[PDB]
C-alpha cells in the first residue's frame, strides 16, 4: 500500500479540507494519499496537540495547518521545516507565486518560509439587515444601535469572542491597531503598549471598547464565554443583531437557514432549494439555488466594514487564517511538500472559499467573476486586507498570548487605565523570557 501523508486542521474546517484532500488524491494518481485528522475548535488547543505530536515524536505527522502566530515558536522549535528543504525545490516558489504577500509575511521567520499560506481571515460586520437601515460604522454606533433594540425589546446582544482565549486577544488587538496602536515595536523586542502618550491612548481606548460592551445595557449575558461558535449562534438563533465574526458565516448562516434552523429566514420552506444540501450534508447548491437563497437572506442579513473606532477611520483589521507546514516528524518530506502544494491549489482554493467560507490566499480569486459571484465576501475582505492589522510575530506568542488574555478576563472588569499598564508589564515579562 501507499505512503499516507497526515493533514491536521481545526475541526471547524474538517468538511472543506477533507472534501479538498480527496480531490487532491485523485489528481495524485495513487502515488501517495493525503488523510485528514482534525485538531479541537479554538486556537489555543489547536496549537497544544500539535505540541504534544511534535513533543512526542509522532512520525506519523506530516502536514499540519498552524494559525497565522505560532511560525515563529514551530520554526525556532525546529518543528515546522522551511520550504527551502523541499527536495524537489518547488515548496519556496509555489508559496510565493499568485499568493496574498500579507498572509505571506506571516508565514516567514527571520526571513524565510516555513510555512505555505491556504487561507487568510479578516472580520467583517454581520447585522440584521431587517431591524436596522444602515449598518453601524464604529463601535460608538454599534452601542448606541444595540441601545436602541434593547429599548424595543429587540436582539439587543452584540456577538463577540470575549472569553479568555485567543479570540479576545485578536479582538484587542484590532481595537489597539484600529486607534494606532502595537502590542510590540516592529522587532519585537520592545512593548508598545504604553510607551507614548498616543500608544497609551490606543490601548486605552481599545480597553474602554470592551468595557462598554461587555457592561452595555442589553449585552450579553454570557459574553465573558463567548468564542466564533457563540457568536454564529447568538445571531442565527435571534438573540443578536450585530456580530463580529469570520467571513464563513455567511455559507452557515444559508446552510442552516436551509435546514430549518433560522427562524427569521425560514429557507427550508422554499421547494427551490430542496437539494441544496449535499449527500454529506455540505450546502452546496447549484448556481441558481445560490443566487436565490442569498438574495433572500439580503432582506433580513447582511454584512459590511468591520466597525472603526472613531469616525472616518476605517477599521485596521486583525489578520486570520492558516499556513500549511511540514512537521519536522515526516518520513516522506517530499511526498509531504507536494501535498502542501496540492492543498493549496488555485481550484482547490476556489472549494475552500465557496464551499468553507474560507477566505482564498490565491490573489487571482479576488479578480475572478465566477469566485466574486459565489463568494461575495470577497470585496469587503479585499479592502479590509490593504490596511490589516498582524499580530505580533515572536517566538513567545503563545505565553504573550495567554498572560494578555487572563489580564483582559474577565472582560466586564477591565478598568482601561489601570489594564492598560497591566497589559503592558505582562506583555514585557513575556518577551523577558519569564514565560
Ligand atoms: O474561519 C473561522 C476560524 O475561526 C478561528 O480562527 C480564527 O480565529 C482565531 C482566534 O479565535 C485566530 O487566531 C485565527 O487566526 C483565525 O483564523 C478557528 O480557530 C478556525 O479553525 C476557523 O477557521
Amino acid at each position: 500500500g501507499e505512503i499516507v501523508i497526515s493533514y491536521y486542521t481545526p475541526a471547524n474546517e474538517a468538511a472543506t479540507f477533507t472534501a479538498v484532500a480527496q480531490r487532491c488524491n485523485a489528481e495524485l494518481g495513487g502515488r501517495f494519499r493525503i488523510e485528514q485528522r482534525s485538531l479541537p475548535r479554538e486556537a489555543d488547543a489547536q496549537r497544544l496537540q500539535l505540541a504534544r505530536r511534535l513533543t512526542g515524536n509522532d512520525r506519523s505527522l506530516d502536514v499540519m495547518a498552524l494559525d497565522v502566530v505560532w511560525t515563529a515558536e514551530f520554526a525556532e522549535a525546529g518543528w515546522a521545516l522551511p520550504l527551502s528543504e523541499d527536495p524537489a525545490g518547488l515548496a519556496e516558489a509555489d508559496a510565493t507565486t499568485n499568493t496574498l504577500p500579507g498572509p505571506l509575511e506571516t508565514a516567514k521567520w527571520n526571513g524565510e518560509l516555513y510555512a505555505a499560506p491556504i487561507t487568510t481571515n479578516t472580520q467583517l460586520l454581520w447585522y440584521r439587515a431587517d431591524l436596522m437601515d444602515e449598518p453601524p460604522a464604529t463601535w460608538d454606533e454599534m452601542l448606541s444601535e444595540a441601545a436602541r433594540l434593547h429599548a424595543q425589546g429587540g436582539p439587543s446582544w452584540i456577538a463577540v469572542q470575549g472569553k479568555q482565549y485567543e479570540g479576545l486577544v485578536v479582538w484587542f488587538n484590532t481595537l489597539l491597531e484600529s486607534a494606532g496602536g502595537q502590542v510590540l515595536s516592529d522587532d519585537g523586542q520592545r512593548v508598545t503598549l504604553t510607551d507614548t502618550p498616543e500608544h497609551r491612548a490606543a490601548t486605552v481606548k481599545a480597553l474602554e471598547i470592551i468595557k462598554a460592551v461587555a457592561t452595555a445595557p442589553g449585552a450579553d449575558p454570557s459574553i465573558t464565554q463567548t468564542d466564533e461558535n457563540t457568536a454564529r449562534l447568538a445571531l442565527e438563533q435571534g438573540r443578536a443583531a450585530l456580530e463580529v465574526n469570520w467571513p464563513y458565516v455567511l455559507p452557515s448562516l444559508l446552510e442552516n437557514a436551509i435546514k430549518g434552523g433560522v427562524g427569521f429566514l425560514p429557507l427550508n420552506e422554499n421547494p427551490a432549494l430542496r437539494g441544496s444540501i449535499n449527500d454529506v450534508g455540505t450546502f452546496a447548491p447549484t448556481d441558481e439555488q445560490f443566487d436565490l437563497a442569498l438574495n433572500a437572506s439580503k432582506e433580513v442579513f447582511g454584512f459590511a466594514r468591520y466597525p472603526g473606532v472613531r469616525p472616518d477611520e476605517p477599521a485596521r483589521v486583525t489578520l486570520g487564517g492558516l499556513n500549511l507546514a511540514v512537521a519536522s516528524t515526516t518520513r516522506h518530506k517530499a511526498e509531504a511538500f507536494e501535498a502542501v502544494r496540492c492543498l493549496r491549489n488555485e481550484e482547490n482554493q476556489r472549494l475552500t472559499s465557496i464551499e468553507g467560507g474560507l477566505p482564498a490566499v490565491r490573489t487571482s480569486l479576488y479578480d475572478d467573476p465566477q469566485f466574486q459571484a459565489k463568494y461575495p465576501q470577497y470585496e469587503i475582505i479585499r479592502d479590509q486586507l490593504i490596511n490589516a492589522a498582524v499580530r505580533p510575530a515572536t517566538p513567545v506568542y503563545q505565553a504573550m498570548s495567554t498572560r494578555m488574555s487572563a489580564t483582559l478576563a474577565p472582560i466586564s472588569q477591565i478598568d482601561p487605565e489601570r489594564t492598560a499598564d497591566e497589559l503592558a508589564e505582562q506583555v514585557q515579562q513575556a518577551i523577558d523570557g519569564k514565560g
